[PDB]
């Protein structure tokens, strides 16, 4: 029973009922940039006592915030921003929600309906504009769809495979004083008609038949597990089968088990990607196939025997044909399964053992190994003492790069929504902001911010928003003073030959440039910098116990490349093993 | 006769293709961040001897450093990109080069040709997401169009009309040799059958005509009459008819000449609106009708024959219906009036000066005033002091609100091209980014950033881009500790009621936060902080001379109101002339 601040016969301002509307779908936080064409949503905004606005400095950090909101919690974030500019500085996210599947919620103010194609002041269409980066986006056009358009919105973007919608409101809008009537359905007929029904017992036995009948079974999870972290850790226990992550899918499955192979793909684990090469079985649960894990599809999992399942029947057999597909939540597939294994447990075997320590062996012969010159910090020992000095409990939002890789690599993560990263647009700047929306959505948590020193620049105005809003984020800067992922690509296909990839000043080499620790004082934050390894351990120390936000700049040879990696397009047998930049 | 460095018979790269595609249009300065799928064309820009690169600290500072290098030379300007997140980030500025008209190209990379569709990796359909904020974009599918996309790219974003326009081009492109055909037309025949011809002299005889019939003319001069300095300087000596410039034609005629009325439309000077309202006869040169210059149409110059000059026949009639209409160059249609008004001397009365003495009694009744409080810093007087310290001989840009009305209005902008701000967008931070591509275009200029603290923070990234590349930009930054021009419509409107305007620290509210002076301190620029009005002086002085980067941040009283205003869709009588936050 919602309690309004209206009498229900009170014509109300139609901000107060887009307001009123956030409010009955229980938004606690927005994040909102205030310009002319939103001005009357954020004055309805501050008469709100349940939504609290994070007010950022740039509106590419307010929908990143958003993500990170969203990404370490599950609810949908909402951001808002104004018109023209305001908009447009958006879409970095918006295809960056979508790519990734994160439930996301965008309303940006607009021209009044009347001046709509005029080309007016800061009017650009951008519905048009954000149709192919968005799972569905609206154009307000009378102040009595208000409550059904933001009704369809939260619902687009929550249900199914969730996504970014994008609601388009005019300025007369905002201003139409109106009664508004909260019980008047959707208009989503062809939609709710395509939702995945609960997955049929006949399918989920031929899967657990399949998997009796195997003898190198391997687990393909990615980020559509992140919400049955029960059901798969209790899947795994009734089959023994060794569980493969995606970039997406860590914390799904803890990687710190014995029977975990950590991530698969371009930059995944060798024994991982030789499960899959080698495996008569590939159970793909809330996974893409996406080129950046099976590169040549011919190749991938070229012996095994493929059962997907999605909630996204777009996705099944879109890159690689499966034999056993299944429409609809992994969360109640494995419901199904777990209970038809045990009750079948005396009939079925299930002992995979023999290939179990066939990939332990791999494990053992090629695992993740980095190299410690002399006392320069090795970036990847340098997030294995976050680890160890957080337990594994602390909440990761990354940049991209090669510090997003080694971020992903050398932590492990116990449960999901807690590895915050852009894996599919492959955002830049991405790790500062989304820790802001992360620190407001689990105060109490730790959340740091490994961030690169090309994609911490991109978006530091937002440490003014971490001051301002008093929000205990740390910032692990894994500087290189490079643009270190492209600057690897350089050194193994193009000679080593440097095209514009140095962040420092070439005026002197040998100095740290920028000195983002000034960035940090300019907004009172305290920070430190670290160069040598044996006063790494403190220095981690220190800014886990600093109360607030801090920054560490961490300073690491450039010369340092991710191992393993496959070139674009390749097999397991193209496989990169050793070598860097010296 | 170009000279490439590839043999007439030899194979070549597609990316060296590309840039030797832009050698042959004359460019010398990109604004390139590189990617994954742009490594090619970054990899092929070293090997040139003529183009340098500016690398910037983000892409949307990328295309605004083009906007800059254009706004501030006439030149086209050209960003790379790479797929995905980077051309995303391009977004803001191709809208702003569209609403403005400002010459630019756009190169981003994109994923081989065989995964366009896929939603890959880094895979954004950047094509049909730019279509509605770009004059015109292109996919390249064959390395064999390369010389004729990129030849119709810099025809287009410079012929007519000026605009951005994007060219998409594949990896497995970038990578494909071949063999460039540089002799092969331009597949464009609706475009130029529309190329307006020379203006018939039968059309600017009747608008003589009309001069000499009206007893009480003003001079509508825009962004359209930025080529056109001298031949509208004689235009106004055979007419004396006083000259009202917008937002974007500002440096067109002399503001600091005695017939000039400097700016009209909102933010417009009393006696500049005054002399469209009461006037008989409205020469609209270059011009687009702006609702930020006519509020209600009906009342923009109610009793006056409205002559229209546009290079695009699409904006007459538009918005304003005109009696007269030229489709032409206005720097022709100035050409063919003069040697009329000439030839016709003294057949043609031509002594407005009763008119021009009925505006100068308003000019003198309602000038530009502004209030000084104690010792506290006029923003108003700051950017009369940098006009007098550089005998308004700089190039200015600004980012948008408050800051870039008082940068219009108290600085006398000699000759055009000297005014870099975005006026149909407005987009924030876009006064940094684009000094740093006006000092690349300008080297021997004086070149300032009036920017607002929230305009200036928004794209703080690119700091580093200014002291990595030496570029002398000076940053006069006037720091109200507010979003100033949203603020002010809250004082007007909405009872000063603050709705996330504040931009400093709540904790400390007289404390100035966030310490912009630490932000140049940490890319290495001089700063220093002036608050106090008899220091103001000097303080400016000290910027302009010492030589490289420079920040000086002057803080201002936040109550300050932009004035005159005119409310959203009013007319004359509607003018606000007086008033502030106290
Ligand atoms: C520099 C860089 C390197 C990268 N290299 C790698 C790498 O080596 N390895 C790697 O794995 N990734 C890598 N990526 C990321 C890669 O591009 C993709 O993000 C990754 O493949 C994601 O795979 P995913 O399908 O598990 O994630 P997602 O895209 O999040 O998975 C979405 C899928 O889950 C489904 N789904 C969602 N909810 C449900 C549900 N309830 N029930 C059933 N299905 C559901 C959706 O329908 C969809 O099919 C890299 C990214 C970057 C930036
Ligand atoms: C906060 C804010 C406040 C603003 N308030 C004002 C204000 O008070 N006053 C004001 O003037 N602006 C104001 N603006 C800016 C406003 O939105 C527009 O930018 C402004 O009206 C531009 O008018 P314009 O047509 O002269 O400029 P432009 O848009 O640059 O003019 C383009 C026109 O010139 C034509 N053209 C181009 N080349 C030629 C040629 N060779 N021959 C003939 N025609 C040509 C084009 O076809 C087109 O019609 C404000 C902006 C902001 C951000
Ligand atoms: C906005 C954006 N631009 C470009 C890219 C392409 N890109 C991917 S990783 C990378 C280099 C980033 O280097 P950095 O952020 O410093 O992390 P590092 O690899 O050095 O550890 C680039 C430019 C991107 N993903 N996003
Ligand atoms: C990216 C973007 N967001 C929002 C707006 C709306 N807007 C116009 S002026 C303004 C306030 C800017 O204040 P500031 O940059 O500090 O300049 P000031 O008015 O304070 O002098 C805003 C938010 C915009 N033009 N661009
Ligand atoms: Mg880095
Ligand atoms: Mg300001």
């Amino acid at each position: 029973t919602f309690i309004s601040r209206f009498a229900p016969d009170q014509p109300r301002k139609g901000a107060d009922i887009l307001v009123e509307a956030l409010e009955r779908q229980g938004v606690e936080t927005v994040f909102a940039y205030p310009g002319g064409a939103s001005m009357e949503i954020h004055q309805a905004l501050t008469r709100s006592s349940s939504i609290r606005n994070v007010l950022p400095r740039h509106e590419q950090g307010g929908v990143f915030a958003a993500e990170g909101y969203a990404r370490s919690s599950g609810k949908p974030g909402i951001c808002i921003a104004t018109s023209g500019p305001g908009a447009t500085n958006l879409v970095s996210g918006l295809a960056d929600a979508l790519l990734d599947s994160v439930p996301l919620v965008a309303i940006t103010g607009q021209v009044p309906r009347r001046m709509i194609g005029t080309d007016a002041f800061q009017e650009t269409p951008i519905v048009e504009v954000t149709r192919s980066i968005t799972k569905h986006n609206y154009l307000v056009m009378d102040v009595e769809d208000i409550p059904r358009i933001i009704e369809e919105a939260f619902f687009l973007a929550t249900s199914g495979r969730p996504g970014p919608v994008l609601v388009d409101v005019p300025k007369d809008i905002q201003q139409q004083l109106a009664i508004p009537n909260w019980e008047q359905a959707m208009r989503l007929p062809g939609y709710m008609s395509r939702m995945p029904k609960p997955p049929e017992d006949s399918h989920l036995e031929q899967i657990v038949r399949l998997i009796s009948e195997s003898k190198k079974p391997v687990l393909y999870v990615g980020g559509g597990c992140l919400n049955s972290s029960d059901e798969l850790g209790r899947f795994v226990e009734l089959t023994g089968i060794p569980v493969a992550s995606t970039l997406m899918g860590l914390g799904s499955y803890p990687c710190d088990d014995e029977l975990s192979l950590h991530m698969l793909g371009m930059h995944g684990t060798v024994y991982a990607n030789y499960a899959v090469e080698h495996s008569d079985l590939l159970l793909a649960f809330g996974v893409r196939f996406d080129d950046r894990v099976t590169g040549k599809l011919e190749a991938f999992a070229s012996r095994a025997k493929i059962v997907h399942i999605d909630i996204d029947s777009a996705e099944i057999g879109k890159n690689k044909t499966p034999h056993v597909s299944v429409c609809g939540d992994v969360k109640l597939a494995l419901q199904g399964m777990n209970k038809v294994l045990e009750n079948r447990a005396e009939e079925l075997k299930l002992d995979f053992g023999v290939w179990r320590n066939e990939l332990n062996v791999q494990k053992q012969k090629f695992p993740l190994s980095f190299k410690t010159f002399g006392e320069a910090i090795p970036p990847q020992y340098a997030i294995k003492v976050l680890d160890e000095l957080t337990d594994g409990k602390a909440i990761i939002s990354t940049g991209v790069g090669q510090h997003q890789m080694w971020a992903a690599q050398f932590y492990n993560y116990k449960k999901p929504r807690q590895w915050l990263s852009s894996g599919g647009l492959g955002a830049m700047g991405f790790g500062l902001p989304a820790a802001i929306g992360a620190s407001v959505a689990n105060p109490d948590a730790i959340v740091v911010d490994i961030d690169g020193d090309g994609s911490f620049i991109m978006n530091v105005q937002e440490l003014a928003t971490i001051r301002v809003e008093n929000l205990p984020v740390k910032v692990l800067l894994l500087n290189n003073q490079h643009l270190g992922m492209v600057m690897q690509l350089e050194d193994r296909f193009y000679k080593a030959n440097r095209a514009h990839t140095f962040l420092g000043d070439p005026a002197q080499e040998d100095e740290i440039f920028p000195n983002m620790l000034l960035f940090a004082a300019a907004c009172g934050i305290p920070a430190a910098r670290v160069t040598k390894k044996a006063d790494l351990r403190e220095a981690i120390q220190t800014m886990l116990d600093t109360p607030g936000p801090y920054l560490l700049d961490v300073i690491c040879p450039h010369q340092e490349h991710v191992l393993p990696m496959i070139p674009s397009g390749g097999t397991f047998n193209d496989v990169i093993t050793e070598g860097d930049g010296r």
